[PDB]
């Protein structure tokens, strides 16, 4: 009755936790030496002391009811974050007024006022993390918390409860269905055998040519409409507690914010998120990272950034175990194609943020997807027996 789960992100850990509770025997393969995947919490030293920062996923939003259930069971608390003018809203209203096609095709229909149109384009590109020329126009249609002590405390606790079932330092390279039943999971070192497997790997990993996973023409047809969002997290220390804030940069395609932690004080950390691959390339975070600090300092003259400060950068696009930040939708995504993506191929099931139909791309979606896959696996094992 052996189940193999590939990836110890929220999707894989949620699948494994539900299967463990059902009394099944699970093994979780994780390439990193930590759980959580794109949930990754660390501390940043500042002149006021050390503060938790989110190098990946940050905000728990309204409606994250599966994650809230898990936080309750693992004893973890949510902390309120405490967080040109309006012309972008009106311009987006005119935009809608004019859901087929791409956002850019709709922006092209607006009166040709380029700085204002580009301000709206930037808002779209930051949040969808893709070019406006590729994302569905339906994205134009579109209070917060963080986990006390770091969002990664949740996957940390889920993994800890699975104990020796979680196998770190294991890089999956192939997954093969066997005709008479069962699955072979091959890492860089050796192969294991399972009755069923849940692939809970990133979108970019399951589409990577360096891995041999089960595929079908129907899946390939649905996957081609799922875009890879790209984003980088950036953090700077501050010399004193600021007000809470949220301030966007049009030219840089990034957002900055300052937020309260469990103490009730606003942490002296400038948090930042840059979205869309062309923005990250224009920023040149790897080569000349003082440039972005200079831009951030100019954007946020109200914040006291030390003069010799260097940004902490987390460019998930360059991590072969992530390959981007989250999924986005091209115009051609359908509910039926999205549903297809979680159906098994042989005895190989699937979970991840990219196949969630409502909370697409979010921590809540990864959890919900993992828990759906666990339910499908339990039906398959009931069948095999
Ligand atoms: C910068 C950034 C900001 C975000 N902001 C938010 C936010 O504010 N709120 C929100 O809800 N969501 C946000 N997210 C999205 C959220 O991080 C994801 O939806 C979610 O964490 C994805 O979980 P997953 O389990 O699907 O994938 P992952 O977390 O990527 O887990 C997949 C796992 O597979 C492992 N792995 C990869 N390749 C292999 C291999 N070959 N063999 C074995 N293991 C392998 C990885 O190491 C990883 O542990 C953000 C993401 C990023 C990157």
């Amino acid at each position: 009755g052996r189940i193999g789960i590939l990836g110890a992100g929220l999707a894989g850990l949620a699948a494994a936790t539900k299967l463990a509770e059902a009394g099944e025997n699970v093994t979780v393969f994780e390439a990193r030496n930590r759980p959580g995947g794109r949930v990754w919490s660390e501390t940043l030293d500042t002149p006021k002391g050390s503060y938790v920062i989110e190098r990946g996923a940050e905000f728990v939003l309204d409606g994250y009811t599966s994650m809230r259930r898990l936080l309750s069971q693992f004893g973890l608390s949510l902390v309120d974050t405490g967080m040109p003018g309006d012309t972008t809203g009106i311009t987006c209203d005119d935009i809608i007024r004019t859901l087929q096609g791409t956002a850019e095709e709709l922006l092209a229909k607006l009166p040709d006022e380029p700085e204002l149109v580009d301000a709206l384009r930037a808002r779209i590109e930051i949040s969808t993390a893709v070019s406006a020329s590729e994302v569905t126009a339906r994205s134009l249609q579109h209070p917060s918390w963080r986990v006390a002590g770091g969002n990664q405390r949740l996957p940390d606790a889920m993994a800890a409860a699975l104990g020796s079932a979680v196998r770190y330092g294991e890089t999956v390279r192939a997954v093969e269905n066997i005709s008479d039943g069962g699955v072979l999971v091959t890492t860089d070192t050796d192969t294991s055998v399972f009755d069923t497997v849940v692939v809970a790997l990133p979108l970019a990993v399951i589409r990577d040519s360096q891995l041999n996973l089960p595929t079908t023409e129907a899946r390939d047809a649905a996957l081609k409409h799922v875009l890879q969002g790209h984003a980088a997290k950036l953090h700077l220390p501050l010399e004193t507690q600021p007000a809470t804030s949220a301030v966007m940069s049009v030219e840089g395609r990034y957002w900055t914010w300052t937020a309260t932690d469990e103490s009730g004080a606003v942490a002296p950390v400038l948090n930042a998120f840059m979205g869309s691959p062309s923005a990250i390339t224009r920023a040149n975070l790897k080569q000349r990272p003082a440039e972005w600090v200079a831009k951030a300092r100019a954007l946020r003259t109200d914040l006291a950034i030390p003069q010799d400060a260097a940004a902490l950068t987390t460019v998930w696009s360059e991590d072969q175990l992530a390959g981007g930040a989250y999924a986005a939708h091209a115009p051609g995504v359908t509910a039926a194609g999205t549903a297809l993506l979680e159906k098994p191929v042989g005895d190989v099931f699937w979970a991840g943020e990219y196949s969630e139909p409502e909370f697409v791309g979010l921590m809540e979606g990864a959890i919900r997807s993992g828990e759906r896959a666990a339910g499908r696996v339990m039906q398959r094992l009931e069948t095999k027996s």
